[PDB]
């Protein structure tokens, strides 16, 4: 165990013994430097500023020790590293890193005098000017890195490493790779050239190399290849060449690399052609990355042989009109890439010899239609795409070959899929439609988003049992009903952006009992009109119900009604119905009625007339509904409504009304409010009034603007609007028609006596 | 995600891992990469001219919480997104800007859009900050500056008013004006390390009310005003390390009740403490004054504490201390006092605490320790006592600590002996005055770097739960089996010590499966005759119980070559001088040998015409007995079977030639006798028997024979070849005195 140096005058430097790794600043004063160390698995020494004096330090005694990550500190010209640090005797050390940033040092054999049994080494933006003989005193060494510094390698600066296994010299900005500069490194397993300036590899670049695994030119200015660059790895196996800026690939590129296994080749812009068999005859290889390339067109033969493939990505291409026979030789093939290809149509018999086949893609084309025979044989196919494309319609026996089919993508299109598009030829053999999703009882997530959809098929509730999301926006849906609702498992069914002008549903659900039926309704132009009523009240009382829409961007499209109104603040009871099939109701009034209330609206209180509208029986059966509602307060000139006698009226509105002379014929069987405004109430007689009745329902009565004679003939009013003194709205503004005040004042002058 | 379609028009390009997506622009080169997370980070860094990012195309990428820009350049009044447009990312919850360029002074212009940013960061950018720059935040938690030269005016802060974490580390700010932080009202951290403040006023933080974790790691503090800290009513923790300061005034922590942890450490400069500094502290849990300067103590100085559970006091110049220095501590757990100059421990140090699990000694000057220093610890655990000057231990040292599970005596004046503990009284002939008996549970014990004489038995009886021992650089005399009596996997160590022999039982064996390691490496183990039973149990065996590691052992004094290996050893280089001056002559003594289980004299001699006559070494107690003749290629006078040669049990002469051989010169009694380069070819009387096929390894060999010729002796040597099966006679026989009388010669021959 390491514990801090017993505290002395001799030495300045402040050790801070913490739990984890005992920590140092040696100048007290000011720490330019700090030594983090930990019990023996790694030190870490970094200095701050330009001052070294590192023979003025305590002479610290850490001993064995695994990493040793010295950061930005100088070193002794031409003297070992452990030389120039000797203030800590550190031995026995496997890795060492050296990031140092001001000065470059040139390298040679005499700066590793100390480090013969050195495992892993790394070098960062310090080193320059490489000697060949620095790495002579190694044994053992199995990493070496040369991280960010600007440098030029001659060639056989590594036929000292024999049994060097890892290779870095990202970032180096190598100009050029010189044949044999890698002579020595008989056991190297893999290498790595990525973000260097290599203009272009010869054919004796990768001499000496016979056992390399791996290779990497993630980042290069390769212009050209040459026909045996790659034939001296006879034992490689992943290669990744990504953003080179060479125009094509030399023919025969890979003729001898038979244990290829993964080929990454993407972003290679400018790459505008493949030569013939490029990858033929290569059992190994199982995963093709060819993304991001240029390539207009594959030669037909680049994948004859190699049937091992498994993965095959041609993304993001130029790539057009798809050889017929390419993928004939793959029946490992298990994902298949071609989005953003620009492709006009796929050959009918291209994927017919892949029996076995998981996820395929074939988003953002240009596809115009499938054919029938796309996927006959794709027995095993779970995911497919065809979002963005130009799909006017599918095949009626698209899916037959594919029952595995979990989850389908056709967002971005234009199909159009009415509800008669694919009728039978008059068979009516099935209730639901021949829809080609009929046969795909193991769907689960559908998209149509972006589409020209105008109906939801009966198959989609009905054949279609694991179905858990049905995306339908942006899609022409002219309504909803609640049979389509009629789902068996949990679906968040999305309808927003549709033109759902009305909605209609029962007030009994059968809704299976689980957690819920989301249906996100946002942005419809909704009609809140009539029809409408039922699912009014199911969203804005609360409930239990499986169904929870999401209505809160929901508006109406109603200019009569408040137009662009919530639900959520919606008055229920201005639901309205026209009379439209009707034409016996009176002419010049607004004619409707209100399902919620049951009431019948006549509404002929716009205009004014000579005598009282003849009111149509309810006939019309309004779930069997017998009453009406009259609005007359123009009309005052009737002198008598005495058709409402064997009438079923329970609402009457006269803001103006002519002399009120009635007789008891006009007293109605079931009218609850009536108003009398604007009229003369001394023509009333008390027998009228006698025979009013609130044994059929509540009556108030309005007495305003009513002028009414007080003497003897005219006696008992008085007693009358006192029992009806709740019927009355203002029985103070109540008065006689000759003083203009209230009789309560002179209520004991009402009695003659 | 998708990466933007077609890539038309663009120079920059996608690489579109599973995990995040890159970006580059490799037109020429690629100069910045952006890489993203589905919604968690954007990172966008820059490696050369800020012309390469003037008009990149729109990436479009959704808005993450986290953005983070490294060493890319921005104009000069236009706010960073306005710059970084071409992300398109307006929902931040996290901006870090690492900037090595070139320092930019920050106006209140840059931050617009992102009134809702949270966990802001400028490292390594910032040269200077206008007032009201940060207002318009309105929501901000986590703010920090780094790495740059600064100098701040006092209303810098005012606006925030919400922020709960402040960070201001390394940015050389020369010192503290007050009322710098007088906007900050929830402010819960500042981490002003790494600073250079020269001194802190009385009112140095006016406006922080709801602080705690005031963090002072590295400054150039050179005073402390008294009331520096009244104005934190609440304040938990306080690091003040590394400061030149020489003292502290007085009352300084008085206001700040709810202080839990006062970490006070490398004040090399603070030579003194005041007193009753950590007064009426019942919050405080553990305190910390490791490494400081400090030389005296004050009495008072944690008096009115009595929630500190930790104490660390290592490292400092302490050279005495108070009596009731922890009267108020009865909830103590540790307690350091290592690294010091104590001379001495006082006798009522530790009776009023009995929490304490740990204690720490090392590295001080104690000379001796009070018996009743430990009388009241009834919960003490781990006890160490390195490095110090300690003479002996008091009989009753642990007499009061029966919970001890470890101690650690090394590099001590330690003289434990035999007699140095036992006394007449009470005495049992055993297990003397008890010194670790009391320690039932004491597991580990390393007494390395001492002077003790011989193991205390105590350690093998009754020290049953011992896991680990080292007794390594000490003076112990000898090993035995009865020292090995363990009854638990035990790990003894003895390496480097004076060990001249060990004596092991040939028997030696162990009921349970638990295995014994003993090391006697760097011992001198001078290898004699009684070694023969550790050169045993060193050699290769199926199974045993005491796994030796012996590989630097060496040999004291060696018989054989100095520095000589065990894998050089053998049964016969086990050979010892005997002892006995009488039995065998003074010219060469006996061999004695025990796993060679032979007696011969080392050196031939002058020699003699008959052996000299001497009991058996072994008497009984051993297989050995005499089996070789000293002398070799000697012109000996006679070889009498009565020279003590009956007595021997064989005979093995090198190179010894007699002209006559006689069955009464013969050793009858001894088992078989053998010669080498005899002269005479006749055959005894027990010569004519052939030796005995077991416990006779001697022989006659037919190589180095002279042949002897004579008629009487032709039926002798007849009989003799009859047994005889390597040749009829001797290979070298060139006999022929007018006649054939060999061995090989037949009966019809004669001598004649
Ligand atoms: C030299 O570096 C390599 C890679 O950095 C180290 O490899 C380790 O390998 C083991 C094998 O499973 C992994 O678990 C570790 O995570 C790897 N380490 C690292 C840092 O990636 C190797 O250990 C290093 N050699 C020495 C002596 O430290
Ligand atoms: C819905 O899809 C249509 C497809 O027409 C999108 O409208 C654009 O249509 C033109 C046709 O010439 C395409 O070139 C464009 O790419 C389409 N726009 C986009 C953004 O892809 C329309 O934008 C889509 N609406 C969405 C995705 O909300
Ligand atoms: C801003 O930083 C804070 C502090 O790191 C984050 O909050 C969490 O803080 C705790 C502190 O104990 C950490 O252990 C967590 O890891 C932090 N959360 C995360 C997600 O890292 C906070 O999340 C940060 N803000 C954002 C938007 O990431
Ligand atoms: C064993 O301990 C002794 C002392 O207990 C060590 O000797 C001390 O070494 C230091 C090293 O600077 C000197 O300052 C002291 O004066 C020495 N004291 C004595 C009494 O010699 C010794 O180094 C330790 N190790 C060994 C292997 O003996
Ligand atoms: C390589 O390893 C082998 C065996 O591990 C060893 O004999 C040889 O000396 C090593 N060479 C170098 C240069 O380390
Ligand atoms: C819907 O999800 C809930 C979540 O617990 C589950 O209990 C229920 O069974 C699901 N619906 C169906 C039809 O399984
Ligand atoms: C219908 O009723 C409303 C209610 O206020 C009234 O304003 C309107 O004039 C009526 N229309 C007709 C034609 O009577
Ligand atoms: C602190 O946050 C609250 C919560 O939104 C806000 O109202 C207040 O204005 C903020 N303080 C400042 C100074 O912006």
């Amino acid at each position: 165990r390491f514990t801090c140096p017993e505290e002395s005058e001799a030495s300045n430097c402040s050790c801070e013994e913490f739990p984890s790794k005992t920590h140092f600043y040696c100048p007290d004063f000011n720490p330019t430097l700090y030594v983090d160390v930990e019990d023996r698995m790694r030190v870490d020494f970094k200095c701050y500023d330009e001052p070294h004096d590192f023979k003025s330090l305590p002479n610290l005694a850490i001993g064995s020790v695994k990493l040793l990550t010295v950061v930005d500190c100088v070193l002794d010209d031409d003297r070992p590293i452990l030389e120039s640090f000797k203030f800590l005797e550190v031995a026995d050390v496997r890795s060492f890193v050296y990031n140092n940033h001001e000065n470059g040092i040139r390298y040679n054999a005499k700066y590793f005098e100390g480090m013969e049994q050195l495992e892993n080494l790394t070098l960062a933006r310090g080193v320059v000017s490489i000697d060949r003989d620095t790495f002579s005193g190694f044994l053992n060494l199995k990493r070496l890195t040369i991280e960010h510094n600007k440098l030029n390698l001659q060639p056989g600066t590594f036929e000292a490493l024999s049994n060097l296994t890892y290779l870095g010299l990202v970032y180096n900005g190598l100009n050029e790779i010189q044949p044999g500069l890698f002579d020595g490194l008989e056991s190297l397993e893999a290498l790595s050239l990525s973000y260097n300036d290599i203009k272009s590899l010869s054919a004796g670049s990768f001499n000496g190399l016979s056992s390399l695994r791996m290779l990497n030119l993630r980042v290069n200015k390769i212009e050209s290849f040459d026909a045996n660059t790659f034939a001296s790895l006879k034992e490689l196996s992943r290669l990744e060449i990504t953003l080179n800026p060479f125009v094509s690939l030399p023919r025969g590129l890979f003729s001898e690399n038979k244990k290829l296994k993964t080929l990454i080749l993407t972003n290679n812009r400018k790459l505008v052609t493949l030569p013939e068999e490029l990858l033929a005859n290569l059992k190994e290889l199982t995963v093709v990355n060819l993304s991001h390339n240029g390539v207009g067109n594959l030669p037909e033969s680049l994948l004859s042989g190699s049937s091992g493939i498994i993965e095959l990505n041609l993304g993001y291409n130029r790539l057009n009109s798809l050889p017929e026979e390419l993928l004939s030789d793959q029946p490992q093939l298990q994902v298949l890439n071609l989005d953003h290809n620009q492709l006009e149509s796929i050959p009918d018999y291209f994927l017919e010899r892949n029996v076995e086949l998981q996820t395929l893609y074939l988003s953002h084309n240009r596809l115009r239609s499938l054919s029938e025979k796309a996927f006959t044989k794709l027995k095993n196919l779970k995911e497919l795409h065809l979002e963005n494309n130009q799909l006017q319609t599918i095949p009626q026996f698209l899916f037959s070959g594919t029952p595995k089919l979990e989850e389908i993508y056709m967002q971005n299109n234009q199909l159009a899929l009415h509800a008669n598009s694919f009728i039978n030829e008059e068979l009516s053999i099935a209730d639901n439609d021949n829809t080609p999703f009929q046969v795909l009882q193991k769907l689960r997530i559908l998209h149509l988003r972006n589409n020209s959809i105008s109906t939801i098929f009966q198959d989609w509730y009905i054949n279609n049992l694991e179905m858990q999301s049905l995306d339908l926006s942006f899609n022409k849906l002219p309504g909803l009903s609640y049979t389509q609702l009629q789902f068996q498992s949990n679906i968040t069914l999305n309808l927003s952006n549709n033109e759902i002008s009305q909605v209609l549903l029962i007030d009994d659900l059968d809704l299976q009992p689980y957690q819920r039926i989301n249906v996100d309704l946002n942005h419809n132009p909704l009609n809140c009109n009539c029809n409408a009523l039922k699912f009014i009240q199911l969203i804005q009382s609360k409930a239990e119900h499986g169904l929870q829409f999401n209505v809160d961007q929901l508006r109406c499209s109603e200019p009569p009604n408040l137009l662009d109104a919530t639900m959520d603040q919606l008055q229920t009871k201005d639901l309205l119905c026209d009379f439209e099939s009707a034409d016996d109701c009176p002419k010049d009034c607004q004619c409707a009625m209100r399902l919620l209330d049951h009431t019948v609206i006549v509404n002929c209180s716009g205009r004014g007339l000579t005598e009282f509208p003849d009111l149509p029986i309810p006939s019309q059966l309004h779930e069997d509904f017998n009453a009406l509602e009259v609005h007359v307060e123009n009309n005052r000139l009737t002198k008598l409504p005495n058709l409402t006698k064997h009438n079923e009226i329970t609402q009457l509105y006269a803001r103006n009304n002519s002399i009120q002379n009635l007789l008891p014929h006009n007293i109605p069987s079931k009218l609850r409010i009536i108003d009398l405004s604007q009229n003369l109430l001394k023509m009333i007689d008390d027998s009228t009034l006698a025979q009013i009745n609130r044994s059929s329902h509540l009556e108030t009565i309005r007495l305003s603007q009513n002028q009414w004679l007080c003497d003897c003939p005219a006696s008992s009013f008085l007693i009358f609007v006192q029992q009806n003194s709740r019927l009355i709205s203002d029985m103070s503004a109540i008065r006689c028609h000759p003083s203009g005040k209230s009789l309560d004042s002179i209520t004991v002058n009402e009695l003659c006596f």
